[PDB]
This record gives C-alpha cells, structure tokens and sequence, in this order.
C-alpha cells in the first residue's frame, strides 16, 4: 500500500535518547541521516539491543557503545587497569563483570554464521565474545556461551520481531533488509 518514510519510522518507534545518540554516531562518522536512513535505523537498532542486553542485568555490564570515541577508549581503559582485562584492539560493545570479559554484539539479517565467522575474522582477539542476533530469531555466541537466559535473550528477540513487522507494515522492510553490508 502506501509506503512509509524511514526516518519517521525511526522517530515514531526509537527512544529519543537512542535516536539522538544514533545521530551522534552518524554525525562522528561525518554520515547524513536524512539520506542514509536506513543504516540510521540499523544504528538505532543495535544501540537499542546493547542497552537491552545490559538492562538483562543492572551492574553486570558496563556500556562501551553510544559513548564518544574518546570517552569510550577511557572507559575501556580504566576497566583494563582496574580489573586486569587485556586491552582489546577495536572498541567493543559492552563488558561483563561477571566473567571478565569483553562484548561485541552483532545484529544482522544475514544468515548468522557466516556473520559471526566475519565478525571474528576481524576481531582477531581471543578474549572478546561475540554474541550475534538476527531478526528470525536465530542466534550465534562465542562457543556456544549464550552469557545470558533463555527470557531475556527471547525479550531482544521479540523486539527485534515488532520492529521488522512494523517496517513492513509501513513497506520499509526490503528496502531496510537489502541495504545491509
Ligand atoms: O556491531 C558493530 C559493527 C561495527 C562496528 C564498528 N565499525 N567500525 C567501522 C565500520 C566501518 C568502517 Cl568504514 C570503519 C569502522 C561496531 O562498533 C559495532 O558495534
Ligand atoms: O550503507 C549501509 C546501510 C546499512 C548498513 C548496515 N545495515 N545493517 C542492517 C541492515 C539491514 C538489516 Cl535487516 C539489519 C542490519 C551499513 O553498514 C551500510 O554501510
Ligand atoms: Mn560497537
Ligand atoms: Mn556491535
């Protein structure tokens, strides 16, 4: 029927918090929203799953993602110094207290393995777990380590379902699904 636009999609169904950090990354990136509209709602989605993934238990992680560059490396920083974390080449995501550990986390609709496997191409570093999510639900962790339960995991997922059911519903979902990588 009548096709949506992306952007207000975007401001109707995002935390205006995530929106505006969402902007902060494209605006550090030097990108404009108003044309990449798509990877704006990709940003969005992804910030959104990494603050889920830490409110799946308060003060178990710390948030690296949706900081400034800068403030992030000291954070990250400061977590190597303070608990003896070795330093990880590119920023991550999040970190576990509780196993003392880096995050990245992924969210794709490519198939997932093969994602994960580039994902950990790239990261080369043994000690940051990865944790890959895809809008079909299917998901992929770093040795099968799934960090944390079966209801929080399956409350991302369900959002991640309502938000690809939406953009269809508006006629938003090829184009969104398409213009991954
Ligand atoms: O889920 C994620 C996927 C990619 C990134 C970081 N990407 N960084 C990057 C991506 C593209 C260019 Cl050209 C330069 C740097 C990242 O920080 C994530 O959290
Ligand atoms: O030009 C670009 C447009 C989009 C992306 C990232 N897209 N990520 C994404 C895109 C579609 C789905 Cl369904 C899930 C994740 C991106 O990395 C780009 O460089
Ligand atoms: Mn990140
Ligand atoms: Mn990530």
């Amino acid at each position: 029927g009548p096709l949506g636009s992306m952007e207000d999609f975007v401001r109707q169904c995002f935390n205006p918090m995530i929106v505006e950090l969402a902007e902060k990354t494209m605006k550090e990136y030097g990108e404009d929203l108003k044309i990449e509209t798509n990877k704006f709602a990709a940003i969005c989605t992804h910030l959104e799953v990494c603050f889920m993934y830490s409110d799946a238990s308060k003060h178990r992680f710390e948030i690296i993602e949706g900081r400034d560059r800068t403030m992030a490396w000291t954070v990250v920083n400061s977590i190597c110094n303070t608990t003896g974390a070795e330093k990880p080449k590119f920023l991550p995501d999040l970190y576990d207290y509780k196993e003392n550990r880096f995050i990245e986390i992924g969210v794709t609709r490519r198939e997932v393995h093969i994602y994960y496997l580039e994902k950990a191409n790239k990261i080369k570093s043994e000690k940051t777990h990865i944790h890959i999510f895809s809008f079909t639900g299917e998901e992929m962790a770093t040795k099968a380590d799934y960090t944390l339960d079966e209801e929080s995991r399956a409350r991302i997922k369900t959002r991640l379902f309502t938000i690809r059911q939406e953009m269809a519903s508006r006629g938003l979902w090829d184009s969104f699904r398409q213009s991954e990588r």
